[PDB]
C-alpha cells in the first residue's frame, strides 16, 4: 500500500501545488481540447489522438501505454463516454496507476545524524534544494550541517555558503579543488561532534564520464562510513523537471552509475512539461520524493502522486 | 572512400555554410576557451574538459569517446600540445573520423530511370514540407521537372501548406482531400509523373510516431502502392530531422529509422541555434548519409551535404 510522503496539505500548500502546475495544466488541458472538437464519443480515434497528447505532454512511452490501456478498457465497459469527461478519467484512471508502484512513497529510523547526499548533473538545481532542505528541517526544529563537497568550481562553495547564510544553517567547507570525500569526512564529523540531526552533502555530478563519477562518489560514501557507518541514509537524484523527457532519461543514465535512494524533480512552476513527473512515479523503482515548485526557500514539497495528479488534471 | 554529396563549393556557398553554423560555432569556441583559461598545456584534466564540451555541444557520448581517443593518442605521440591547438586538432580529428564510415556520402549507384520517387518521411514539425519546398526548387533550377503529392493529410493544413510550396516554386502538385488515403494520393503522383513525363517525385508524408506500428503500415502501404506503377520507388527515403534540438534529433532518427526503412537524412534549423554539434554525431553513427542541410527559411537555403567543409566551418578561426 503506497504511502505518500505529505499525507496532508495545508490550504496554502495545495494552492502552491495547484501554482506549479498550472503552465502544465493548461497545456496539456489546450491539447486535449483541440485532439476533440467536434467528437462527441470517445472511440479508438479519439484514444489514438489521446496517446499523441500524452507523449507530447512527457509522459513518457510506457506509462501512456499503459494509461490508454486502462481507459480503452474503461470505455469497453461503458461503451458510450462522452470526450468531456477525459480530463476526469484520466485524473481517475493516472492516480489509481501511480498507487500501482509499490516502490512509490516511504517505506516506514536510524541513529542521528541522517545524512542525505545530493547527487545530480550540473544546474538541475541541487544546492538551491539543498537550502530548500535545510530550510525544511530547520522549520521543524533539527540542527542541520551542510557539507560544501561539490569543489570543482569555485562558485559551487560560494553558492551553498549563500545558501547556508539564507537559512542560518552551519557548513563546513575548504578550498576549490579540495578532495570532496574529504570535506564529506570532516562534515560528518563535525555533526557528530555538534549532536546534529541532519547533514546535507552537495556534489559535483559531472554525468560525461561515469566512471569518473562513479568512483568520486562512491569514495564520499565511503569515507563517510568510517564515521557513520550506515551513511548516506539518503542518496538524493535532482532532476530538471522543465526539461520533460530529458529529465527521465538523465535518470536513467545517472541511477545506472550511483545506487540513488529518492527522486526529486525540479523547476515545475513556470514550464508545461511536468507530466514527465507521472512517468518518472510510473516506471522508476525508486520514489518521487520532492517537487520544487520555484526559488525560494519554502518552495520544495514533499510528494503526494495522487495530489500531484489531482492538481494537474483538475477543472479550474 | 566516401564521396561527398557536394565536392565543390563556390565562395558564395561556403559563406552560406558558414553562416548557417555561426551560431553552433561561436557556442562550441566558448565553451572551450572558458574550459582551457589558465592552462597551457594539453594534459589529462584539459581532455576531460573537452569531453564535457563536446558533449554539451550535442555530439553524443560514443562520437565523443571516439573523438577524445584520437585527440587522446595524438597528444600522447606529440608530448607537449599547447591548448590554443585545441581547434585545430579538432578540426582534424574530427574531419579524419567523418571519412571513415563507409555509409557517408554517395555510393554512385547507377541512375535508374525516371521518375526519381523521394519519398520525405519524418515528425511533424522537423520541416519536411519546407524541406520539399526547397527540394523542388533545387531540381527545378536544374532544368527538371517536379511532381509533388500531398500524402501527408491527417491535419487541417498539411495539403494546404504544401500547395503552398507548389506555388512559390511553381511546380505541379496532385492532392486529394484531408483524411484522403495517402496511399491512394501517392499512386495518383506517381501515376500523374510518368503520364507527365517528370523527372521528380517528391511524396509528403504524415509521421505520427506515437503509436510506431501505424506509421510503419502507413508508410509501407505508400511504398507498396507506388511500386504498382514504378516497381523500384521510392528511389529514396529521405528522413528530416530538427538540428536546433540537438541530440533530440539522434534519438528521434534511432526511432524512426527502427520503425521504416530510410535511405538519407536531412538535417534542419541549423542556422540561428547552437547545437549543430548533432550533425557531427549522426554522420558518424548512422548507417545512412547525411544528405542535406538546411540553414534558413528560404527556398534556396538547402545544401547537399559535405562533412569536411561542414566540419571546417563548425570550427575553423574566425
Ligand atoms: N523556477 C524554479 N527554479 C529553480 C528550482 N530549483 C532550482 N531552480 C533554479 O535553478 C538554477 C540552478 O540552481 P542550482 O542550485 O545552482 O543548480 P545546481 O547546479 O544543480 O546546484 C537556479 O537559478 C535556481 O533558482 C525550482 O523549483 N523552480
Ligand atoms: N578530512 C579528512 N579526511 C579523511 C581523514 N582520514 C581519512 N580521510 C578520507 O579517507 C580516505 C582514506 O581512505 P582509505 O585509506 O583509502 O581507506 P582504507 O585503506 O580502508 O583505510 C582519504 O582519501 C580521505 O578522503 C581525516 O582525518 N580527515
Ligand atoms: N530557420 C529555419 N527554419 C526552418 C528550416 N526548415 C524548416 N524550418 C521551419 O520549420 C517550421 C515547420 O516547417 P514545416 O515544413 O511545416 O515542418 P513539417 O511539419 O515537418 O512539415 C516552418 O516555420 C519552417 O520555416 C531551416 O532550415 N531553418
Ligand atoms: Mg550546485
Ligand atoms: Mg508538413
Amino acid at each position: 500500500m503506497v504511502s505518500w510522503f505529505k499525507k496532508i496539505f495545508k490550504k496554502e500548500e495545495k494552492e502552491s501545488l495547484d501554482k506549479g502546475l498550472e503552465k502544465s495544466s493548461q497545456s496539456f488541458f489546450d491539447k486535449v481540447s483541440r485532439a476533440v472538437v467536434g467528437k462527441s464519443k470517445v472511440d479508438d480515434e479519439v484514444l489514438d489522438d489521446l496517446e499523441e497528447v500524452l507523449i507530447a505532454s512527457d509522459v513518457g512511452v510506457e506509462t501512456t501505454v499503459k494509461i490508454i490501456r486502462r481507459i480503452e478498457e474503461r470505455v469497453a465497459r461503458d461503451k458510450y463516454v462522452n470526450v468531456a469527461e477525459l480530463n476526469n478519467i484520466l485524473r481517475e484512471e493516472i492516480s489509481g496507476l501511480l498507487l500501482e508502484n509499490p516502490h512509490a512513497g516511504t517505506q516506514n529510523k536510524t541513529k542521528k545524524p541522517y545524512v542525505i547526499m545530493v547527487v545530480g548533473v550540473n544546474g538541475v538545481g541541487k544546492t538551491t534544494t539543498i537550502g530548500k532542505l535545510a530550510h525544511q528541517f530547520k522549520s521543524e526544529g533539527l540542527k542541520v550541517v551542510l557539507g560544501a563537497a561539490d569543489t570543482f568550481r569555485a562558485a559551487a562553495v560560494d553558492q551553498l555558503v549563500i545558501w547556508s547564510e539564507r537559512v542560518g544553517v552551519p557548513i563546513v567547507k575548504q578550498a576549490m579543488g579540495s578532495d570532496p570525500a574529504s570535506v564529506a569526512f570532516d562534515t560528518v564529523q563535525s555533526a557528530v561532534s555538534q549532536d546534529a540531526d541532519v547533514v546535507i552533502i552537495d556534489t559535483a555530478g559531472r554525468l560525461h564520464n561515469k566512471v569518473n563519477l562513479m568512483n568520486e562518489l562512491s569514495k564520499i560514501k565511503r569515507v563517510m562510513q568510517k564515521v557513520v557507518p550506515d551513511a548516506p541514509h539518503e542518496v538524493l537524484l535532482v532532476l530538471d523537471g522543465s526539461t520533460g523527457q530529458n529529465a527521465f532519461e538523465q535518470a536513467k543514465q545517472f541511477t545506472a552509475a550511483t545506487e540513488v535512494t529518492a527522486l526529486a524533480v525540479t523547476k515545475l512552476d513556470g514550464t508545461a512539461r511536468g507530466g514527465v513527473v507521472i512517468g518518472i512515479s510510473d516506471q522508476f523503482q525508486v520514489p518521487v520524493k520532492y517537487i520544487g515548485v520555484g526559488e525560494k526557500m519554502q518552495d520544495l514539497q514533499l510528494f503526494n502522486g495522487t495530489e500531484f495528479v489531482d492538481s494537474f488534471f483538475k477543472k479550474r
